């Protein structure tokens, strides 16, 4: 096992790295990285790859059709396209993406990824934090997976062992790329921000990969803190950090 307390800051959590080529993971508190947990707006990752394997969405300027609605999230006030949605986190785009794909559909997807529980037993999501609409089975809901999982869905999906098109996985990588201020290296991935309110703990994620002179690292950073200001984009600036410190060279 490995220790990235420092780049932590004293936030509870943990972080996993899996190497294609050894077959090595670089794991950091073995018991949170195998604890399955929703993986709020993470899932993006797979909604993108469903949207486009069923025809919802074909490219990274689909639009999905904005009704107006006033969000408090102002980046969400406009007909955004799918690379804008997936950056800005657009939930109501993804449930209207979502929307148009039977549950069998989903159901089939999910059990041949092996996605956790595979759980979209309550596809509304929780309606009782008050959200209506803006819920779904990832957010907090039904669907959990752990970190680990993430890392082996990951891997299958970028190193071509799923049933996706090479097309619309090209499309995924372009959307997840972030720029880190290196460009010896390329980082992709999505933030996730969920509350568990049974537990009174955050689900702050950052899921995604790093390649760096011919190697590749799938990755999955998660927090369980207990302080609500811990989020996925703080998740993020932890993640960068490990990346900076552990796999610069």
């Amino acid at each position: 096992m490995v220790d990235y307390s420092d780049c932590f800051e004293g936030i509870s959590g943990g972080a996993i790295f899996y190497n294609t080529k050894n077959k090595e993971y670089n794991i950091y508190n073995k018991e949170l990285i195998e604890t399955r947990r929703s993986p709020a707006s993470t899932f993006k990752i797979v909604s993108t790859l469903i949207g486009l394997e069923k025809g919802v969405i074909n490219s990274k300027e689909s639009v999905m059709g904005y009704d107006g609605t006033e969000y408090p999230n102002k980046n969400w006030n406009k007909n955004l396209s799918l690379e804008e949605a997936f950056k800005e986190s657009c939930v109501w785009y993804y449930k209207k993406l979502i929307d148009k794909v039977d549950a069998k559909s989903v159901q089939n997807i999910l059990d041949d990824l092996k996605y956790g529980n595979c759980d979209i037993s309550e596809w509304e999501g929780d309606l009782k934090n008050g959200k209506g609409h803006l819920n779904g089975f990832w957010l907090e809901s039904s669907l959990q997976i752990s970190p680990k999982e993430q890392v082996q869905t990951m891997a299958k999906i970028f190193e071509g062992d799923t049933n996706f098109k090479k097309e619309h996985i090209n499309i995924l990588r372009d959307i997840m790329k972030i720029d880190v201020n290196d460009k010896n290296i390329n980082v992709y991935g999505k933030t996730g921000t969920g509350f568990d309110e049974k537990n009174k703990r955050v689900d702050a994620w950052f899921v995604g990969m790093l390649e760096r002179e011919g190697d590749t690292y799938y990755f999955a950073i998660k927090s369980d803190d207990s302080n609500k200001e811990i989020t996925g984009p703080k998740v993020k600036e932890i993640a960068i950090n490990i990346i900076k410190k552990y796999y610069s060279v």
